[PDB]
């Protein structure tokens, strides 16, 4: 309902989409506790609801999320740390199981990078920035930004990110395979939505096998990945949906999914 | 035997390279039961035959593959898949030991563009497409789409391509490595072959020893990827084309290769 | 000490980086045993010296290194290599907890590219050329040139180098992923170590832990190594300089990393 | 909260360990929706209590748990299966960082078998069975029954007992390391008190991360198990009751650990 | 067909058993490609005939199988076994859906011990005898005589029964795990066609998938393997056969499968 | 070299067994630095040597190895650890290509029981008693203790010793797979010797490919761990004493293996 941290409504044609903009531009977007809380609820009800089938997610024309809050961190100890399993809330957005697009704007760095790369889908904008820069102030990233970073972008680039704190730009993370569109700053947000409805039109059932089957490419084997994808794509003969669209193409006409 | 739905024939220098041509236009090479059968029968002719080193396997000027047969699936139920081992005969291009080369003109959509995946090098034309609709007409890419894609190109783009069915153009799976090079559509095919004639050039058996360690890093971790090409490695060192090889080396001469 | 195969001498502000060049130059730089085992000598020394943070590894700027001394191999059997474990020497370098950079000018061919691929960051002349040649001499890479390639620049240009021995500029290998950087042939080692003193300055201690982080992406799925990230990172909470990091960003000032 | 299908009280001197018991004798603690809820309202209340360092679950004498309430899955279909994650809060026991025993007296067949194995430490009583008979009633095992089972007992008897649905003694678990201990039915929950209570004596922070280490050889390959283990073996280090624990030692004395 | 080197015959009560008996005595079951091409053969029918359920494999009393057959293998060149993909046909038995039985009298040494290992279950004669002796013919064993045994038995066992070739017993056998049952000489096959039978009796397509599970344990890692589970979990309430094994429970009756 | 901590000498028909002898009994072999060192320098000489083709390692009747040494440990810091690579000397044993057994008397507790374990094959006496009682002094095992024995012996009894530091018997170990064989207290070190033996009578060549192959079940996954034990066993195919094996057996006679 009422949200303080983060802005969420539904967009699209037939509102189909659910867009979050994180909205604390003082900070940056800067991630704190009480902001991801809040992102997490957002999720929740948007996983929840029927009509919506993909998920936007973005921040300002500035910054996307400049990353985590680091005056709550500062006295924390080992035992603090490990005991209360520190950053566990962060993980959340990979766990639902409709797809998320990260659109970025500006500034991605730390956490807001490891936010991003938890999405499925990222699209950045022109002036769109990128970085790990926890080395600077004596950490690595812990959510995810050595091990998404590294298998998307490759070792290099990845180790002379982390270990210098250094930026790269919106064409290079395009270049490198990080982000798969870049588009203009003022249709950013637009664009996204327009995917993110594209892919909101199919069945959601499928849909999320897809998903799945796509995650499934960093936890296994590739023979293994094959007989999962196999099985995955059997399952989907016991869908409704799949006699609908694949009927529809046979009689050269518009399918209609009751994601079922 | 003789095709009715392909085209298998020898080229190359001293016809070294077995060229298999895909040959439904009227379907768009759409992947029926038939056309695989074949495809597995030529594709064991030339693994057999002493004369050829390389395989490439190219469609039309107009389309590679669109496709998997969709008028054959609309009627399979999640039995009828599961009991039917549906689609492994289309693993058979994976078993293959000497190297097969995908020249790819104009489409290579669902299982078209699986098949030229399995494939070990990809080149493409000027117009080449790629892509995987597969969610379009309520399935999910079920032949190593989801897992050799997202190998190749990287998450975020195996993600918007899978749920949105979007399309690539040649130049897009060129800057993400889903292919090698790029040739104008008319000399395409030759480019291929002069790729088969050059590996054709060297020792069957080590060649094959090569590919089934680039192979290896999509099953294993790194270190034990690393174990196993040390013990290929030192098996060259079994054969007489490694000693020839090495010799001709030392002695400033051209290597003349026996597969052996 | 004395070394006749290579020059080790401390570079940047503060002789802070470590500066290794092979010096063999009338063989290419080609990695006998002798020319390894003073390149290991040599970074022993730097990875024992608490003033050194980071590694710069170079060659000539005709030759990085063209390969593994062929003429040594020459006559050399399979029951020779097993039990000698060749090449086992090479491995030294992917156990040094400190940063290396790899300084590429010139040819990087065969050992000479596993040897660069070997280290964390590789920065390219404009004129550097990388190749995988092995098969051109009747063996495959024996150092991890069929494992580090194809998982940075993926399936389709590794089969195309490995099985055909052809090279790619330095632009391809920024375009795949396997270097991060381009520089003109004159100022690629001033470059090159520039990077390094930026890496230097941070905490050892975080950036060795940082780097132990970035390999664990090619030895274990993604969820593990969310996991062992977050062990790391709760474990940087243990230490001094995690603290005087966050503190001095808090404060707005320069961090004062004492290595601890 | 007053729980209605379970017991949950404090045990031991110093009343120091968990413990859950399922009291649904009527049915033989057969799993239902309403009694797992609770367990979990039981597990989330005692990893949060700082005194409890450890959890027994038990069930009566003639059942620890008979399997699952087939009644509820009875209409189910596959599209309600999936998109709802079925048996998803079944799997909260593999989340508990204090280590879990499961006391097993009579049967644990189906679900109540893959309760006990989610379980660290499996104390059976003398007539205590083991089954997983889904396949009886058209399934397989669903909450890890092929999984911890095979890795438990080894294919054979795993595949034996999954395919027949076939019953094993508490000798046999034993003679397979499925359990680990076996005592008179009398004297079970007593001696896996007892059992738990050495448990609850050591530091809780070092024997949550002693069973973390444990748990990462299903899940990763040896060689990473060892760095994994390493890193927490050095993390200990960062803990006082470890530096309590080894001072204790060489002062000739008992050693009191404050779990920090 | 009409074979030479076995007898393939239907067994049990209602002939839902395909009994196959390797009969090579004068060679004690060594081997031979000629026996393995008809092994397979005899497997295949097995496979698509629709009343068999479950097959057994057995030897003779005196031999279950003596090993690969050496002299066979005695005047091959590393060529010939590299490029003939040398002791491949054997895998053939790891393709099966349907389980599989190993009844194992007498002796099992080398490739007969490794072909009892790739069935399913494995039930021994009193008299039985497992061993790995190809070190005593300089060679180690090729057909996952390293790998399921190791697996099964521990490193410890494996090791010993590798490195020196010494032989283990029936009772040794069941002891450490890789066989399940222990029977007299006599009544082995039968009592294997009485499991055999039993597995049978069930829905062919839910034992399909059962089996499919199970094997999945060895493949990946625990998290992954449960996902696994699930989703063919989740499958099964797709088929016919898991709503009639479901309501047949409730209402207390037998349940009448339709492997479907 | 002159030892202090040990005693090593050749023993076996013909001195062709390498006896590591821990000589330290009123520290009960406590795992000091100065033996780890004497041990490593042990085993690179029997390793060098080769007359020698086994190794077996000792401690006295009354002690194998306690464990490790808590006055060296007691004040090191979690940096120190890290650092300076901690119990990084005490992984040499895994690093052998020739085989390893361990003759455990007595005690094996903690790093001792860890050091028995990194062994090949472990022999027991009938009073050996194995334990990893870090926990009580605050730590978890440091050496594979976690691994190997859970690997070894299934998580229940891992779970148990790991968290409770409690003793198992010679008996109980073998039951459980971690010892291969239970010996007399006084005729131990004989019947490893005679073990020894055997494995040093065989090419040393294929031992060392056969040990490679059963150590990578623990490395890779089933399907990669035959490929790799297929490769192996094809390059037996290149040594001479696989031909004269083979040979033997088909001319009836005893096989003379020259490792090679
Ligand atoms: C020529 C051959 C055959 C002999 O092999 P070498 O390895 O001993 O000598 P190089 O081929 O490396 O040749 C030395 C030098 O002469 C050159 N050379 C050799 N033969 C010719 C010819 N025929 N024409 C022009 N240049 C030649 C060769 O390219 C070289 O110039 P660079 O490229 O600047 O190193
Ligand atoms: C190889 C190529 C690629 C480079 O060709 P170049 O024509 O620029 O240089 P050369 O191949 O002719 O060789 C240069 C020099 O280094 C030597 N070299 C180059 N690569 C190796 C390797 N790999 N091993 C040993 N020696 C090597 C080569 O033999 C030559 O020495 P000589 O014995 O005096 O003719
Ligand atoms: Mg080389
Ligand atoms: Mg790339
Ligand atoms: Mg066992
Ligand atoms: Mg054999």
């Amino acid at each position: 309902a009422n949200f303080e941290y983060i802005i969420a409504e539904k967009r699209g044609k037939n509102n189909t989409v659910g867009l979050i903009q994180l909205n604390r531009p003082k900070a940056l977007n800067a991630l704190c506790d009480g902001l991801i809380d809040e992102l997490n609820q957002a999720l929740k009800i948007f996983e929840e609801d029927p009509a919506v089938g993909a998920i936007v997610l973005t921040g300002g024309d500035k910054a996307f999320a400049a990353g985590a809050d680091i005056k709550e961190m500062q006295n924390l100890s080992f035992q603090d740390c490990y005991s209360s399993k520190f950053l566990k809330h962060w993980d959340h957005l990979t766990q639902v199981k409709k797809p998320v697009i990260a659109a970025v704007n500006g500034y991605a760095f730390g956490g807001g990078c490891e936010l991003a790369m938890m999405c499925d889908i990222i699209y950045a904008g022109e002036k769109a920035q990128f970085a790990q820069p926890e080395i600077l102030i004596g950490t690595i990233p812990g959510a995810g930004g050595t091990q998404r970073l590294t298998r998307a972008v490759g070792k290099s680039l990845a180790m002379e990110m982390v270990l210098t704190g250094d930026r790269i730009s919106a064409q290079d993370a395009k270049q490198a395979g990080l982000v798969s569109k870049i588009c203009p700053v003022e249709t950013l947000v637009e664009e996204a939505i327009q995917c993110a409805e594209k892919i909101a039109s199919n069945s959601k059932i499928v849909v999320a096998m897809a998903k799945e089957s796509v995650n499934a490419a960093f936890e296994m084997t590739l023979t293994e990945g094959s007989k999962l994808e196999k099985k995955l794509f059997y399952s989907t003969f016991a869908t409704d949906d799949r006699k609908e669209g694949m009927t529809a193409f046979v009689e050269k006409r518009k399918a209609n999914f009751k994601d079922q």
